[PDB]
């Protein structure tokens, strides 16, 4: 689990969003995993505007960060899970790591911010799903 907040928007893994998130729908990505909802506290957490290609995750099943390597965000096939059959997931990046289902949604940051969230993994890869295309989220 995890979400980012930032002004009054929340992003969240869009397989984990609860009712509220889509009771107050922004924006969803079904290939992006993505949703954004709106919420009435200000959030203060910083989008990273950049390319970088390292930074620190965090990694609830080891309660630990690590520093990765990361692809830039591209289209790669992720295969099923309950949530989705296997496809195409736009703006992914991976990194070696580790990760399990329940990683979700642990950010990912480097020295601009916060660059992605966990959204998919397996066989010692970690995936990220970016944000730091989404201006609108500091307007
Ligand atoms: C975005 C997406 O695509 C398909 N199912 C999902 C959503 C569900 N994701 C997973 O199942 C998953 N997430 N990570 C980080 C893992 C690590 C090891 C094994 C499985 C996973
Ligand atoms: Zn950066």
């Amino acid at each position: 689990s995890g979400a980012i907040y930032v002004g009054n928007y929340r992003v969240v893994n869009r397989h984990l969003a609860t009712h509220n998130d889509w009771a107050n729908l922004v924006w969803e990505d079904s290939s992006r995993d993505l949703l954004v909802s709106s919420t009435t506290a200000q959030g203060c957490d910083t989008i990273a505007r950049c390319d970088c290609q390292t930074g620190v995750y965090y990694c609830s099943s080891r309660r630990k960060h690590y520093p990765v390597s990361f692809s830039k965000p591209s289209l790669i096939f992720v295969e099923a899970s309950e949530y989705y059959p296997a496809r195409y997931q736009s703006h992914l990046m991976l990194a070696v790591g580790h990760s399990e289902p329940g990683d979700c949604g642990g950010i990912l940051r480097c020295q601009h911010g916060v660059v992605g969230i966990v959204s998919t993994g397996g066989n010692g890869l970690v995936g990220f799903a970016d944000v730091r295309d989404l201006l609108w989220l500091d307007e």
